[PDB]
């Protein structure tokens, strides 16, 4: 009794299953933003939907004002928005309902785990058929309302991204400007916001007031709900630079070995120094300096003359018994093994060692904190700087095992609309290569 | 240049310090309780400092009320805590004091990074003055107010924790409620409470209303108190049960080998059948049950027919180059590490492996998901148990790695007033010993 069998792949054991003659084979949620437009809703669906998706909790948003581009071709005006343009007001719950009908397929039909549903949603009317669509779907309703009064906070998300909108093309931006501003007045009369005290009592919410600086959380029905709002008070839209590269060349990797903790060589010593004269023309009020436990990192971070902190999360993916190994060494002792990676590389597990996947899970500690900060320069390794990279470049747990992070390299990351501008800064110290394409 | 060694306990590599012919040698927080009484003020100290403690953040209660109980011998009635009362109101006063003097000293001058100042501070008066004192210290000050209006709640309080009090030694039940609901009467008429909307929106804060069901978040400045909020978002005071063991004797626990992934002994088998018959004769509504990635622990779980979920996390404690030897063979090849470990069991860490302190870290997501569940069985090994024992029990880091945790027994606990309640459930099947004492 209790005969179970190690998984190939991911070295997950599980029942032998001794299938019979003839074999036989928790609730997703819809995220609702609130808000009056410009206040960011966009902003927030997708930077939680690249985090939630990163994790591992499969993410969509569904946005109605791409739903309305694709039925109403061509944008003219704030007129379309009007709340006395019956024709226009059909076309724009037609396309809610559109959205929400590929939300009940993508949760109910697709594997999908969370919907985002970005819309304004400011009317209890809205909402309470939002609700009724999740109740009669088994769906759960957690609501992200976004509440901004400062012009400033407005006028500047508008010049940021509203102006260059797909709706704005032939306008320059003081039309747009002035366009939007009226397309935002059409939606105040009707705005009704979330009211947790008595309205909206037994709704699980969180009201984001004043761009991070206060919320109001009622009722927290579960772990994804307490996550995305732990995340949401860690984030800040404050300007900053994230700086990722590798440790300067070590001697494994002059000897092509996986693995291990040994030291710099000199062209990496060479790497090292150059990383801080690129720091210091950097010219950074302050900076965060953050490594592994691992030698060539520390080297590396030491000849900055920087205070560093060191990060177990950030240590190389563990090789388990292929540890210090050459890849030609890895094909011919452990044959299967070298062929099962190459064929599931990011679910792969090393035997004692690790996955791609058990990074993401090591590294959500160190994404968290680098929300949290504002200038960083994190000094790691191949398998972790392309973790951290995926989710910053919104990147795919198929694609994350393949991203280049050449040695001698920094990867510039700069937070602008929506994104991540990346900025690649070769360091002229030569090094070996380390990456290895699929097959 | 970049001269690193190795230090021998954690493996942590440091620059070399060749220290000259004359060797030369973040700020701390008031986490400040506010709220009427038996409103679980001491309830949410004591666990928060205990999470705190656990996760390596140097944290002390300083409750006003117990040293008032030292300057005021024994307690009469409500009477002491009349606001007209001005000789008990002088005593009062220099009894927060006095414990503020003491969070100067634990905070300044013990290497303490929390003070949690556990007393009502109802008035802006007292918290000015508290916010005063922080300032003059450089302390961070982080507000925590549990606001409740349900009489059940208070009620159940009063009979739970309060009644037991030593104040209420010599009175009986229904005497030591009608003296306390006096006494919080005292308390209603100056009790202003925090305004983050007007008068404390500079204040960094919680608000916790109605036992956990809403939370206002006000200006979390950094990780601690955002640590905080979501640990207070993910625990919760509902009856439930926590049954910790280990797997059943495997055939490495037979042989004195540690680590390594070896399947159940006869012995082992015989415990996860044994352990069905406990956990059936338990009568669990709902239980979830959790095991480690390793195959003892899902062999033990598959007796059970139930439900189960693997966590990497809970993986025993990695020895690195040392796994799969048994102790002897640990200090014959390597005596060195042997007698390193015998010393500083809690920070050692295995080359290549980890320490009891990393295991902390990888704990720290099971913790807060065994807060946020109900009835949970938890099947693991050695190392793991005695450190989710330790933030159950409130065990320090040096009591930690000798926490004795017996192979075939059940450890049930049991959340009542303040702490937990330990059972142990030996389930009547032998096995080895692999309790090592100190030396
Ligand atoms: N109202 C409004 C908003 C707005 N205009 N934006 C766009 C924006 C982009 C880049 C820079 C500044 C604003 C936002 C971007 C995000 C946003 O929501 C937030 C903002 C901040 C937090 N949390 C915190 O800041 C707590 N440390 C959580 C959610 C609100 C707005
Ligand atoms: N008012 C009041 C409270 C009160 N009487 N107690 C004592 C208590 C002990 C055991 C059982 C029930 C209540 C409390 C114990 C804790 C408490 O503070 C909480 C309660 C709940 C949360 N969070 C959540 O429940 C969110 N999942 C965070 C903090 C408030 C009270
Ligand atoms: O997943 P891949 O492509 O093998 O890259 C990860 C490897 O890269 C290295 O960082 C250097 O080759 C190794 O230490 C690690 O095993
Ligand atoms: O810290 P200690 O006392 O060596 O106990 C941890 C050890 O206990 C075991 O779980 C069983 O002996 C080993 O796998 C592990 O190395």
């Amino acid at each position: 009794p209790l005969e179970l069998t190690q998984s190939r792949v991911q070295k997950i054991w599980v029942p032998v299953d001794h299938r019979p003659s003839l074999p036989r084979s928790n609730s997703p949620t819809v995220i609702v933003m609130v808000g009056l437009p410009a206040r960011g809703k966009t902003y927030i669906s997708k930077k939680l939907t690249r985090y939630l998706n990163w994790i591992g909790v499969p993410t969509k948003v569904f946005n109605v004002g791409e739903y309305r581009r694709e039925a109403v071709k061509q944008y003219s005006s704030y007129n379309f928005f009007r709340p006395d343009n019956e024709e226009a007001m059909k076309v724009r719950k037609q396309c809610a309902l559109a959205a929400l009908r590929d939300v009940k397929s993508y949760l109910a039909k697709e594997g999908g785990q969370i919907a985002v549903f970005d819309a304004t949603n400011t009317t209890r009317e809205r909402r309470h058929m939002i609700l009724h669509f999740a109740k009669e779907n088994d769906f759960k309703a957690f609501f992200i309302e976004s509440v901004c009064d400062d012009p400033t906070v407005v006028a500047s998300n508008i010049m940021e991204v509203k102006i260059s909108s797909p709706d704005y093309k032939d306008c320059n931006s003081a039309e747009a400007m002035d366009d939007f501003m009226k397309r935002i007045s059409c939606y105040e009369a009707s705005y009704q916001p979330l009211d947790p005290d008595k309205c909206d009592r037994d709704l699980s919410l969180i009201k984001v007031i004043d761009v991070g600086r206060r919320f109001l959380v009622n009722r927290v029905q579960d772990h994804i709900q307490s996550r995305i709002v732990y995340y949401l008070m860690n984030i800040h839209v404050q300007p900053r630079t994230i700086y990722l590269c590798r440790h300067g060349e070590n001697e494994h990797n002059l000897q092509g070995r996986i693995g291990g903790d040994s030291g710099l060589s000199s062209r990496g010593k060479k790497f090292a120094s150059a990383l801080s004269k690129f720091v210091e023309e950097q010219n950074l009020k302050d900076l965060r300096v953050w490594t592994s436990q691992l030698k060539s990192t520390i080297q590396t971070a030491e000849a900055l003359r920087l205070p560093y902190e060191q990060w177990k999360a950030l240590n190389e993916i563990d090789a388990g018994v292929c540890e210090e190994l050459t890849y030609e060494e890895i094909r011919d002792t452990y044959p299967e093994e070298y062929a099962l990676r190459e064929q599931d590389k990011y679910y792969y597990r090393y035997p004692t060692g690790e996955s791609y996947q058990d990074l993401v899970q090591r590294l959500e500690p160190v994404i968290m904190e680098l929300e949290r900060q504002e200038n960083v320069l994190v000094i790691c390794h191949q398998a972790v700087l392309r973790c951290l990279l995926a989710y910053f470049l919104d990147k795919s747990a198929e694609e994350m095992p393949y991203l280049k992070c050449p040695l001698h390299t920094v990867l510039k990351l700069t937070p602008v609309a929506y994104g991540c501008r990346v900025e690649s800064i070769y360091l002229n110290v030569e090094s070996v290569c380390t990456h290895r394409e699929r097959s």
